[PDB]
């Protein structure tokens, strides 16, 4: 059977809208009464729902201190709701943009180590995330007080990369690995981790973000490389990760070693 | 007494809440540190003096369970006390959102830590005057499995001696009854009332009840409820007596909390 827990509609209450994901609306919710996040999938075709079920399946089969927990899935007729863990401070990118110019390098290094740690665990299990970006990095603890460190939870990838259109894949540039643009290896999470490091270094302002779909696509087609981070401590690491040859990208074991 | 902070050194951020005659904000202090800014309302010199005395007192103390005071900024008609920022904030708020899921072992650690901070002030013959869950801050939550709490007792804000009868009545049940019409005996009553609030998951007795009712309760010398937790029942009965001399020392309270 299904490799995820089934949630009955009588067990869940839907509350405040928090934002939007790829083909989803995210709400705060209560699970019979635990505070949760409800990822409501748009009215979708069976191939989209199936890519969503695969994400829930994958997440239910994993357990790591830096990966957000999935409670299960609710199928209320034409609607698919993924019931997941609620993370106190929400998306990292939003927070980096609120605190721009006041985020110390030491703090960013802790986030990077924690993210590499979560991705190393998936690598060893030969599991592909497919959507590593600052928006899917959630802050459990901000680490603002003296002698406190940030604590992140990497969210589920949402609707699997394989189910998305070219337009959606182009929207995921620079986080999307270039081998994914035509359209699944763990080598893609190494590019995604690299692009996330740049976004963190540049305080939630990723390269090419303002740039149009045509421009983003043009950049990948012509094999242009992304800027070097302002931070020189992560410059080598991002140059290695952000290569167009997936085999050339280092393992997370090496990345973790290089970070610590 | 206390360090003077120039307005060019601080940055005022989000509003966190309110204290007696103050507005509390998140902030940044250059040499960058995350801080809390306690902005005093436009006030008279006797109110500002009671606020300077608090800053003075809190600059002269050093304990792992007392929040640090960086100094004071004087911006136009506003007196800004620059203090330590604590990660999780007020205990009472946290107890209310986690009601029915706070273990007795956790509450016992908080009680020991609070008695420890108050024992230090008693030995130095220093009065806090505002012991309540709102003034108890969590550096470490301890709510998660395998985490233990770590509290910081905040500064008392505007000293009790500067407040009106109206404000004193609003402080019931934390306010010692001899204060309704300054000794370290008042902090024993305050510690007792805080233990009830902790036991009742941030729901203090008489909280909702009107000023007239609160005042009536003290005037008629009625005693506060026994805590649901039997382990702290004796301790709260001893602390919450109308005779200040009858209240035990923090040395005794601390000793009793180990057993
Ligand atoms: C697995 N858990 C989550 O995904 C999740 N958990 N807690 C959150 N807390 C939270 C606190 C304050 C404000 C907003 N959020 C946000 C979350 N998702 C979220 C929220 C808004 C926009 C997009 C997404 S997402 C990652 O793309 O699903
Ligand atoms: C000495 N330091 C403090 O007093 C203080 N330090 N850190 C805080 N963190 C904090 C984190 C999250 C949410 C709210 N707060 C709150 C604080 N005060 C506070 C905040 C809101 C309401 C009343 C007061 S108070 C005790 O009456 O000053």
């Amino acid at each position: 059977q299904l490799s995820f827990h089934r949630v009955d509609q009588k067990e869940i209450t839907q509350l405040s809208h928090l934002g939007q994901g790829t083909r989803t609306n995210v709400y705060e919710g209560r699970l019979r009464e635990l505070r949760v996040v409800l990822k409501v999938l748009d009215p979708s075709h069976h191939d989209i729902a199936l890519a969503f079920y695969e994400t829930a399946s994958l997440m239910s089969q994993v357990s790591h201190t830096h990966l957000a927990f999935v409670h299960g899935v609710c199928v209320r007729g034409p609607e698919n709701i993924m019931v997941t863990e609620y993370v106190e401070h929400g998306p990292l990118d939003v927070w980096l943009r609120r605190e721009r110019g006041h985020v110390p390098m030491a703090w960013k290094m802790v986030v990077a180590q924690q993210l590499a740690s979560a991705l190393s665990y998936l690598e060893n299990k030969n599991l592909v995330h497919g959507n590593v970006c600052g928006r899917n990095i959630l802050l459990a603890r901000l680490g603002l007080a003296e002698g406190t460190s940030p604590f992140i939870k990497l969210s589920d990838p949402g609707v699997g990369l394989g189910a998305l259109s070219r337009e959606e894949r182009v929207e995921r540039i620079p986080w999307l690995a270039p081998e994914c643009l035509p359209g699944l290896s763990t080598a893609m999470d190494k590019w995604g981790f690299g692009a996330t490091l740049l976004e963190i270094c540049f305080d939630g302002e990723a390269p090419l973000q303002s740039r149009s779909p045509s421009e983003k696509e043009h950049f990948y087609q012509r094999q242009h490389r992304l800027p070097e981070p302002s931070c020189p401590q992560l410059a080598t690491l991002t140059s290695q990760c952000l290569t167009y040859e997936p085999t050339q990208r280092p393992s997370f074991r090496t990345i973790l070693r290089d970070l610590t």
